[PDB]
């Protein structure tokens, strides 16, 4: 039963769930490929690693998408999530040489992959190896869009570092621009090209009702994390978070930002739904008689597709996962899977 300050209906009625066929797999392989990277302790991934849900999550998400590449985006996702974790470290330990360090690093591997498979740091090796394997299914114009959106993401977490470090909390404005960046908002818009196996021109991605459709759904997905995750951020001095940023800028309580956070979330889902029809009946256009643009037609009906399966993953994701489980911690501030 999903907390009612939580609970969204529009979703559990209007957005059923999927599952990949592939998942079973997909949560054994990427368990062990956390194991062989060294990306986190035998211990922890044997204790915590099924119960964070990472692989359910995009298993949920990128329907239709080969295994190879389902397997790829979900070994991604999980060294996103302890990067995130290497991220919250180095802030509450001070750790800012290090942090430059790793900054510079995985600009570097972002550009050349294979060189740095085998690098002394396993968050960078781990990192050069997922990257490889993502840049081996589409061209190389996708794979300079993936980078250059990338190289946008690191930037932004280099931002929140110093925004952690001098205590600063962004505008409720400036922290939704960063939003955007440090969720990786396009990075996930990119990965369903791969997953559809087909790269879009960018006559047909940059269609406004495309766009809008990629964009409303990162956003939902950005957002009902700040409204999921802001106890632990509460008691981890995070202070990225759009509830944050009301409560210390609007003056908000603690009760008024969730409900002004919960109308936000919610107009995204019902915004989605008039754009969807947008960006589906496009879909339809593409198909003008050609294998060409029926391959076209096919990719964005998919991709459009896996933007409204976000919805119903991510929503599952926050109440199945131990990792915003802050209740059930002995220490709030230090979460059991993060070392
Ligand atoms: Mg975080
Ligand atoms: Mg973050
Ligand atoms: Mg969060």
């Amino acid at each position: 039963a999903v907390p009612p300050s939580l609970r969204l209906p529009v979703i559990e009625a209007a957005f059923p769930r999927q599952l990949h066929p592939y998942w079973p797999k997909l949560q054994e392989t990427t368990r062990t490929w956390l194991l062989e990277k060294r990306l986190m302790p035998a211990d922890k991934v044997e204790e915590y690693a099924d119960g964070l849900c990472y692989t359910d999550l995009m298993a949920g998400y990128y329907l239709g998408a080969p295994d190879e590449v389902l397997q790829a985006i979900a070994d991604y996702s999980a060294w996103f999530f302890v990067w995130d974790d290497r991220h919250d470290r180095d802030i509450v330990h001070g750790r800012a040489g290090a942090w430059r360090r790793l900054r510079g690093l995985l600009h570097t591997a972002l550009d050349s992959p294979g060189d740095h498979l085998h690098h002394e740091d396993t968050l960078v090796a781990g990192f050069a190896d997922s990257v490889r394997r993502l840049y081996a299914f589409l061209p190389a114009t996708w794979n300079a869009r993936f980078a250059r959106h990338f190289h946008t993401v690191i930037e932004a977490y280099d931002r929140e570092f110093h925004n952690r470090t001098r205590g600063i909390v962004p505008g409720v404005e400036e922290y939704l621009e960063l939003r955007r960046l440090t969720f990786a908002h396009w990075i996930w818009t990119d990965l369903l090209e791969p997953s559809s196996g087909c790269e879009l021109p960018d006559a047909v991605r940059k269609h406004p009702a495309y766009r809008r459709a990629a964009l409303l759904s990162q956003e939902f997905a950005a957002w009902y994390n700040d409204l999921c995750s802001l106890p632990k951020e509460i008691a981890g001095d995070e202070v990225h978070n759009l509830g944050i940023s009301l409560i210390t800028h609007h003056s908000l309580t603690l009760e008024e930002a969730i409900g002004e956070v919960r109308r936000r979330v919610e107009e995204c889902i019902t915004e989605f739904l008039a754009v969807e029809r947008d960006a589906l009946r496009f879909a339809d256009e593409l198909a003008d008689g050609t294998v060409r643009g029926k391959e076209l037609s096919g990719a964005v009906r998919a991709n459009v597709g896996n933007m409204r399966n976000f919805f119903s993953s991510v929503y599952w994701f926050h109440h199945e996962s131990g990792r915003y489980m802050v209740d059930s911690w002995d220490d709030r501030s230090t979460p059991p899977y993060v070392n």
